[PDB]
């Protein structure tokens, strides 16, 4: 149910394949911030979830370097896939930029993204 | 390689074994001493393979889904942070732990915290 | 629509937030949750920017509830941090942290995080 | 209210946190930051659990600063959420959210997250 092409409330394009082992692999493209064109992603998901109506746990990471640009930063998304006639992936995320140790207290942004097919 | 590649330990007694590839990949295993977890779990992630040379740390992140051959907690953690080199190198992080829940219980699905890793001991 | 932070507000979880914004920056009022280890109303206090920018920016604010009243005590506290938007509708967008008291061995799992959006028109 | 949470507290970033805990559950006082767009003292208010568990658990609490005083305005607010742990090495252990006001287009980057630990013993340094 997870494999396919997804979009969020910020105009992003999330392309991902879920392997039978628990792997997540694919590409991320952001419409905002210090970013252009596509970026590599990798993560993990629960391949035998509970059967009681609970969602399926997952996560993935992007490091914001590619052939066109390097922002010296990385985002991780943590959340759950909820199946159904209108499938969704609901997340919260942490964006850390590299800093001097004197600026380390302001290194990390927090937010939330919702994805649909 | 040297630097991030190695065996790391946090303040909760975890053992984090990782390899950093020249292509920006992180690969390895994670063992937790706390929570609904037993033995080792697979991890994967990414890092900046060309950091700034102005004294800044190196940005990185990784994910564990808590299922292996011993048990399954129906959950996953992501760690987001930076690597700082030198005589007392560290990896400094914040994390999000999401558990699978019904819709009505989604407001209490996610724990947040902070872990510091060192290569000593 | 009715402008101003002072008023009666509802979130996407069934909660009610009743607040007054004072001229010096203070927030005072009550909070009622429809989920968790809670019943009836609880005291809150907080702060807001009483002279915000006017370049399209929202108004920054925050408040705290400790989950003890005359009916129940959950031994926990939540803080909400966010901004009053000030666009075409009355809306406040927030992120929150809920910490429960724990022993030291359980402190790693002490804190939940999430996001609530509040509107004067019940959603 | 005269001891415990009440007192002068210091964190790992050089801040000074001066607070009084009332019998009624209230927190009142001043906060001074040594980093960021901030100068001199700011007003704070918050709440704590005035009847905590007796099994050895910490005391739950939270407070807010809006970063406006007579000297400057950063158009932002921070909330700290955490617990008080008493003893010879008493601490207040916290996680925090700092929201800046932004346009609707930039709302995705409005909020910083971190963690502060406070002690009643003033750090040594430096002159
Ligand atoms: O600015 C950077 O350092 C890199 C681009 C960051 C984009 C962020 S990741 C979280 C959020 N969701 C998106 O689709 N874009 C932003
Ligand atoms: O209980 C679970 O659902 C799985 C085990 C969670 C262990 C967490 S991950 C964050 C923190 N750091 C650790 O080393 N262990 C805990
Ligand atoms: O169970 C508790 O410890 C006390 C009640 C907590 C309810 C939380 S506060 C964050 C979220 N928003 C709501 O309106 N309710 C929940
Ligand atoms: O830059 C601003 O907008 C206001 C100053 C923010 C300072 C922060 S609050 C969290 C952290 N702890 C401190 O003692 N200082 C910083």
């Amino acid at each position: 149910g997870i494999t396919g092409t997804w979009y969020n409330q910020l105009g992003a394009t999330f392309i991902v394949t879920a392997g039978a082992d628990g792997a997540l692999t694919g590409t991320y493209e952001s419409a905002v911030g210090n970013a252009e064109s596509r970026y590599v992603l990798t993560g993990r998901y629960d391949s035998a979830p509970a059967t009681d109506g609970s969602g399926t746990a997952l996560g993935w990471t992007v490091a914001w370097k590619n052939n066109y640009r390097n922002a010296h930063s990385a985002t991780t998304w943590s959340g759950q896939y909820v199946g159904g006639a209108e499938a969704r992936i609901n997340t919260q995320w942490l964006l850390t930029s590299g800093t001097t140790e004197a600026n380390a207290w302001k290194s990390t942004l927090v937010g939330h993204d919702t994805f649909t097919k």
